[PDB]
């Protein structure tokens, strides 16, 4: 072989009955926060760490219900590829669905209903997305840290245990839904044994990387709003949160095709295209303002 | 008898790209579909005999959520408006399923909620003759067809989307006919704006003295969840009502129970594949609480 | 006749630090003082003559904000509860307030809304003998005095704040008393948490087959406006309904024009002072427009 | 003289009767943005900026209100004093009536209904009070740029002009309610005549300091959430933000004794004091957390 990538990984999957009968009409990550489907927010996340090539995991009824919505992704300047998932049997199935998709290149994963927002994003998965060895993960202080992988430090900052939803957590600090993986994840994927209730767990993902000594934990400060889409009150409260940012700045929180153009994966008249359709409502005119206003 | 007609007409563009998800009225008012709102509307007015109209790509989302509406009791019927050419259109491609019967039309998008609904529904439904409809005040009458009225209250003029609007009144989506309207329908020339308008059938009714308008009173409310913002306000309005009372509103399920259109045994088989979440839970604890 | 009483009681530090900056019933509700709410509750009854009952710190501060009430017809006047020793000392802190007449009794942080709540409040006051108040379906009953029903909807215990809730039915913060209430009040002993409990000046008159228990309708709101959380979702539901009405709720300058206690003349000189801001203008607008 | 300091305004004016009957009750900046007083929020930016000795500005009948508040700001160690302003002459005035607070230091002028949130903000702040000639102000992408200060740059990211509430905005660009000045600013702001409506503008001292190459112009990126509290549905807004943020994380934003703490200003003993008076409520509870808890 010869020398001269980073591939995302969306768990857009089944939901079960706990949304319903909203989720009854369609799947989860297709209903909509404010103005746009669920799942513009983390593939806009995994666009702006710059990763253009993505593997959607959903059910066999879904796949073709997001591949109506984004299709290949090539009007965006992505490489958008569709994998079933037969059965809710954990989130680290998705290296083993996706295990052909991974191949030898590092990995970013991330799940379906993950809202983040803030100052430098951009900067805080770069620098998680650089690392070339190892595994990267975030931890946010939360309320509610029991209903999440957890991550306790010692004195000096340094983690030093992972508990998947534990009745007891040792800390605050919940693991967020975006993950960073080097070229071992799949390996460590296929050794897992499922757990007390029957899931790959992606938490015995990170401590075999935090055993290792390959995890980072970065902080993801107070000053980003890390928002759960997963209950009706949650899913209302996202919107209102996305809808006054909106609604102050006249700019838009994961638009995807301003991310595309943005990055320069798309230019101006492929932006402007994109615009047409769109033109009577307020999104083909917010694409259509991006081509002659500078943003900083 | 009156029939049901929930015109879910295509809301082109306006929604996307929400709307390139999912259909604009299975698009949830915070914990369930928006059509459910229209449908308990219908059936909170005794309706049992309801025709959806749609896009041609919703109404087979419909069809495949809802079916033929038996689980709750219901007789439903789907047809589709090719192309959104006014409110009116319902009436023609609703023209054999309404026959020689009485009907009542709702929009998709409009939400209802107060004290005694079911009796102002009632009133409605009971005049067999002419027709009748609700106006309600609002800060944008200019957004919908404005009744005016004369000293002695009595209904003077419609007009659809004015300038200068005559009055706050503005006609909700709610509307009551007789067997006349088919073909007042029929004999309607489009509008300057090429639709088949209801305030023009609403009209050709107040011109022979058959249109009762009735106030909606300030204590009722009137949401339309056609905007990103009024979808959100609405449902934040309904999370807080349903949070504070532990009662859902517009829950066909719990008003097809309530008119025994379906008994506690089809009640509980309903429960049963949504018993993991709260509306399940809500569905059993039905069965066994008396609720006034 | 029947006279008024707000018992806007302390709330502690509980809603601090927001509270030390301004009185908990002084707080807006979106665009009005809590307060006005209340207030506009009895004057909807038809009361106007009313007691505050406060603090001796916000006591004042709603005396420099109402004075004697004559602006809005209304004749008001104030005293203080030293120590926050129960709802039911309202009564006694009241009784040469109270005289010999009938009584209404209104917590100053519930928030009323529906239809015909005119009517509601009407035929509790009407009622000349005896007690009356309503029970309101709520989620979570154990925050409050819960009334369970027999079989045929008869009222048959009272308790407050149970740990195991005999029904889902709240009574809500609205109380109308005979001429017996002062003399209940004087005879009960403080409850195991040093309380003069409502609830047991309640169950008194239901000892005696003397509590009227009406239903407040699931299509009524009743709201609680005393953590920070529920003030915020009082705020968006009132927003709400007022941005799409362009009427206000519990605007107590409307509902002393409408009860005819202050007269066109009057309201316009109250809209004055405010004819810069909306609520000025709607002042000023209530003037000419007829709303049903 | 012989050397071995920023001082901080903030102006909480009279807000006329625009919020009335609401504000009848109490002035604006008193009212609660969801848990806290408003003038909470422009105290904690203060603070955040390292400024200790504050003078808030306000009316005659206002000033004893913020007074009881927050007394001199001794228990939070702060160092807040109190100047009335009679009648609402502009923004500008703040300098005038704040003469012989400022002396011959350097300046910090809030507005006492803004609202900051978001990453590094510290940082951002540090940078603007850090430059110690010239003046520093933020500019922040908006709907409705007509409502403010609005800056206009060239191609080159330059600042080239300044309006005041233009009926035509240059960009969307707004001049955020924060501004750092130098010593220059007083002897600037006695030479303001007053606008076309009456009043003594800030913006006019703004253009001041750009006319003589001295305004930094430093961006507030849109991850940055900066909200206006000034009218009845914003207000509303600002507050269902805060509570969103607040009731994710467990934590506060602008919470003055957590700020005084970690500026070390005050000590776990102060805290500690200070939790015992509000131990019945959750603010209370909070503080007391914040003894044992590490939050990064
Ligand atoms: C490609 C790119 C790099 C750096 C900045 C931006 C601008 N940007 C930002 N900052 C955001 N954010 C508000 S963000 O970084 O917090 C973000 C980005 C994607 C998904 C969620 C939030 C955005 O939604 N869209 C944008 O075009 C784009
Ligand atoms: C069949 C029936 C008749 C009268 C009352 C009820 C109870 N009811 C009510 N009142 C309501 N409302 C809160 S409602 O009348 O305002 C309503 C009803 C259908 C659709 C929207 C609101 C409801 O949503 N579901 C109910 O079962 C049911
Ligand atoms: C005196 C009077 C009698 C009957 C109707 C009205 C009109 N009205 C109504 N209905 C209301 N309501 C919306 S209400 O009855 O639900 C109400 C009234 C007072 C306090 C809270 C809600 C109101 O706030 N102000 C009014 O002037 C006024
Ligand atoms: C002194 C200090 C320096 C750096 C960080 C912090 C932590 N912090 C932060 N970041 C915040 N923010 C969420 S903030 O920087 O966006 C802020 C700070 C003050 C007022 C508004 C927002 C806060 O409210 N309280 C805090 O104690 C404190
Ligand atoms: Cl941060
Ligand atoms: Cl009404
Ligand atoms: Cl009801
Ligand atoms: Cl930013």
């Amino acid at each position: 072989h010869h020398h001269h990538k980073r591939k995302g990984i969306i768990l857009a999957g089944g939901s079960g009955t706990r949304l319903h009968p909203a989720t009854l009409a369609i799947s989860k990550q297709l209903l909509p926060v404010y103005d746009k489907p669920m799942i513009y927010y983390p593939l806009s996340t995994l666009m702006l760490a710059g990763i253009r090539e993505i593997l959607i995991i959903s059910t066999p009824q879904d796949t073709p219900r997001f591949q109506q919505l984004l299709g290949d992704g090539s009007n965006w300047g992505l490489d958008l590829q569709y994998a079933v998932q037969p059965s809710p049997d954990g989130l680290a199935q998705a290296f083993l669905i996706g295990e052909s998709f991974i191949g030898n290149d590092l990995s970013a994963l991330v799940l379906g209903d993950n809202l983040y927002y803030g100052h430098d994003f951009h900067e805080l998965l770069g620098s998680a997305s650089q690392r070339q060895t190892g595994a990267s993960v975030f931890a946010y202080h939360v309320l509610d840290p029991e209903r999440y992988g957890v991550v306790e430090f010692d004195q000096g900052g340094k983690a030093i245990s992972l508990e998947e939803k534990p009745l007891e957590p040792k800390s605050n600090y919940a693991v967020t839904g975006l993950y960073f993986y080097d070229q071992q994840v799949v390996d460590i994927a296929r050794d897992l044994k499922p757990s007390p209730r029957g899931e790959l767990e992606i938490t015995d993902v990170n401590r075999a990387y935090l055993e290792r000594g390959q995890l980072s934990v970065e902080i993801m400060g107070r000053g980003y709003a890390w928002l759960d889409t997963g209950t009706h009150d949650s899913l209302l409260e996202a919107g209102q949160f996305i809808a006054t940012l909106e609604n102050r700045q006249g700019l838009k929180v994961a638009c995807p095709e301003e991310i595309a153009y943005r990055q320069k994966w798309i230019d101006a008249a492929q932006l402007e295209k994109l615009a047409a359709p769109l033109a009577k409502n307020g999104y083909g005119q917010y694409l259509k303002r991006l081509l002659t206003e500078t943003v900083y």
